[PDB]
């Protein structure tokens, strides 16, 4: 161990408020078993005497502006921070790899980066032969769809709003360039942003859905189409809203063209005249034309063949949708309810929708239970009544949004057969608010799906790389997210009691925390329970440790849809959308959780029939400003993206990679001509073996030498010295 690193002239990485880390060189040296550090950014760091741990060693020159992140000596969050930073900012280079995954900074601006001539460049090579840009990742995804006979993924996560949209163009600008698909997905995205997208307290526009873009290519690779599937719709938010929030784009769009003469058979209100949509107590988005953006989402619903009668349609559902969120509900007593008479939200629902008031009315207000001798029919509570309606608003949505998929898709198919895809995914990275409900913890449970699947694709690699090399592959450690997963998701974990108790009819909130402390608490260590509260948990997710309120949850989760309510749906006639939405029971019996996680293996077994590529969108500020890095919103990211993560596991093994030629030809100066043999990986060894004295700080491989971190900038450092 010894530290002779902190010596006198040695750069180090302080933190900082308005910047996050300060670079800090040395006046005195450092001595062991000190606690001070004189520095002229003039002042004397104080480490704590129990943690007694060194500020993060800055890296040498030649190493810091690299192609890589994974080629920093120190891998940390200062020099990966102070990297990304001098490329973007000093070069204007936007993308950057992290091993095997691209890192996409929003530049805010359009870059002359994307014509022909770059793409020319790119066709043909090899992976870091080149610079890193997006074409390298689809030439490699296209490359090996045709060497494997095997279809590929490009997973693009990030907040909405950093890139992705950017990033998926261009694969596909790529894909259609070296082999008219893209021009029409794109003129889907709004169609897919007003049904699938929603402000949040944090952005304006955010994307609550994976949306996977499968583009088609025949026998002769060459492009013919493109199949879109979504997964992970936040359900909830159709009937639910936090505060500040929104429910979907579309809703707002329809209710801020109300006045439009054929929407006056709607009977639309303004935004808040709904309870489906005012709960968040803020309709408008500043700077946001709500009617404006409507005008877009049709041009494009035109733009791929939905014609204008089943776009009345679509909206006849929504505005249905809207008043029944209205239908209010008195109770005759604790088991049975009633819808008052000539009762204004229900009228216009059943006239909307196209069936009898009184049909409704009933099947809204009681239950049709079935045995083996026979069946019945009961009366129903107002809160069952609840939770029915507000589930059967939740199905309208969800099998319109697949209706509407569908839809797009018919445009965007081809007749040549297919014979591979590439798809494109438009996934989220990890969500914390000051406040995480439902919604966060089902973002982040996928999350930690998606940081797994990663983890072990590049732990495949590594072995691969490994036996290549002739180092034994067992050495390779796995930093392994099997423990949360199971904490959220197995027999026992947070959905499966979610579920349970919300099947007990004195089931709450404060009693499904409880059973959350009393199974799991002091028995796994990746839950904890705030010291100060009775209503949250902690979980210890890869990435943050995030306190989740309780508040909310069994609602949320809640979702049993009745059959009855459909059928009178599936009978209408005066609408031709309606009774298409339903062309079974334990189907939707289903908590929202529990489909949650179908849809999350549905995600997962179509990315691991494939060949992952990975893309990693970051926002560097907060104003869409142009080439504008502010540290504090990088550091965010880069961890909700799992690149901190990343770069973490790659510090722990062996990072640095020389070709002993590499090695020899920028460390000759070191060795003397007596040790120089006329083997060459030889020399290298026996001159390396001097140098550095411990033998496990590398591994010897066939034709490359592999270093643990800071062994490099060791190096690099006694070649100054010199």
């Amino acid at each position: 161990a010894a530290s002779e690193l902190y010596t006198k002239y040695a750069r180090v990485w302080i933190p900082d408020p308005e910047e996050v880390w300060k670079s800090a060189e040395l006046l005195k040296d450092y001595k062991p078993g000190d606690k001070v550090l004189q520095l002229r950014l003039d002042l004397e760091y104080c480490l704590d005497p129990k943690t007694k741990e060194l500020p993060p060693l800055r890296n040498p020159d030649i190493l810091v502006g690299e192609n890589d992140l994974t080629a920093l000596s120190y891998l940390h969050e200062p020099a990966v921070l102070h990297n990304l930073k001098v490329r973007f900012i000093d070069s204007k280079l936007i993308y950057t790899y992290c091993g095997i995954v691209l890192v996409a900074i929003n530049p805010y601006e359009q870059l002359p980066i994307y014509g022909e001539d770059i793409i020319n460049a790119y066709s043909g090579q090899n992976m870091g032969d080149m610079d890193p840009h997006i074409f390298a990742v689809a030439e490699e995804a296209y490359k090996q769809m045709a060497r494997d006979e095997r279809n590929q993924s490009i997973i693009v996560s990030g907040e909405s709003g950093a890139g992705k949209t950017v990033s998926a163009k261009y694969a596909m600008r790529y894909f259609a360039t070296v082999s008219n698909v893209e021009e029409k997905v794109l003129a889907s995205n709004p169609i897919m942003e007003s049904i699938g997208n929603a402000k949040t307290t944090r952005n304006d526009n955010s994307s609550r859905f994976g949306k996977y873009i499968e583009i088609g290519f025949d026998k002769r690779y060459r492009i013919i189409g493109a199949n879109m599937r979504t997964y992970l719709l936040e359900k909830s938010r159709v009937v639910f809203q936090a505060e500040e929030e929104r429910n979907y784009h579309i809703f707002y769009q329809l209710c801020a063209s109300a006045a439009l003469p054929e929407f006056k058979t709607l009977r639309l209100g303004n935004a808040n005249y709904f309870h489906y949509t005012k709960q968040g107590g803020s309709p408008v988005i500043d700077g946001i034309d709500d009617a404006k953006e409507m005008v877009n989402t049709r041009q494009a619903c035109t733009l791929l063949g939905i014609s204008d009668s089943y776009q009345m349609g679509i909206f006849r559902i929504l505005a249905g949708i809207l008043h029944l969120g209205n239908v209010e509900f008195a109770s005759r007593d604790s088991d049975s309810c009633a819808i008052p008479p000539k009762h204004d939200p229900l009228t216009i629902f059943c006239d909307l929708m196209g069936v009898d008031y009184e049909e409704m009315a009933h099947w809204l207000c009681h239950r049709k239970l079935a045995t083996a001798t026979e069946t019945y029919i009961k009366p129903i509570s107002k809160l069952h009544a609840i939770n029915a309606r507000d589930a059967l608003a939740k199905h309208i949505y969800a099998n319109l949004f697949n209706w509407i998929v569908d839809h797009v898709n018919k445009a965007l198919h081809s007749t040549v057969k297919q014979h591979s895809f590439i798809g494109v995914l438009d996934i989220y990275g990890f969500e914390t608010f000051e406040i995480n409900s439902f919604e966060q913890f089902c973002i982040n449970y996928a999350n930690e799906k998606l940081q797994q699947q990663f983890n072990m694709h590049v732990f495949k690699l590594e072995q691969e790389e490994y036996m290549k090399e002739q180092i034994p592959w067992t050495l390779i450690d796995f930093y392994d997210n099997q423990p949360c997963i199971n904490l959220i998701e197995a027999k026992m974990g947070v959905l499966d009691l979610l579920d349970e108790e919300c099947k007990m009819p004195k089931g709450s909130d404060d009693t499904w925390a409880q059973k959350l402390y009393n199974t799991h608490l002091n028995k796994c260590a990746l839950f904890e329970k705030p010291r100060l509260s009775n209503k949250a948990f902690i979980i210890k997710h890869f990435a943050d440790k995030v306190e989740y309120q309780c508040e909310g949850f069994l609602e949320k989760n809640k979702d049993t849809v009745y059959e009855e309510q459909i059928k009178v749906l599936k009978s209408s006639k005066k609408f031709k959308l309606l009774p298409e939405l339903f062309q079974t029971s334990k189907e939707h019996k289903k908590t929202v959780g529990h489909q949650f996680r179908n849809s999350l293996h549905l995600l997962m077994e179509t990315l691991n029939a494939t060949t992952p590529h990975y893309v990693r969108c970051i926002k560097p500020n907060d104003f869409k400003f142009p080439f504008t890095f502010d540290e504090k919103r990088a550091v965010q990211q880069l961890r909700a993206c799992g690149v901190l993560e990343t770069i973490r596991i790659s510090a722990a093994g062996f990072p640095s990679r020389w070709t002993y030629q590499e090695f020899f030809s920028r460390y000759r100066v070191l060795m003397k001509q007596k040790d120089v043999l006329s083997d060459r990986k030889q020399t290298c060894k026996n001159v390396l073996e001097k140098l550095i004295l411990d033998k496990d700080k590398y591994q010897f491989g066939k034709t490359k030498i592999f270093f643990r971190a800071g062994q490099v900038a060791y190096l690099e450092k006694i070649r100054a010295d010199k």
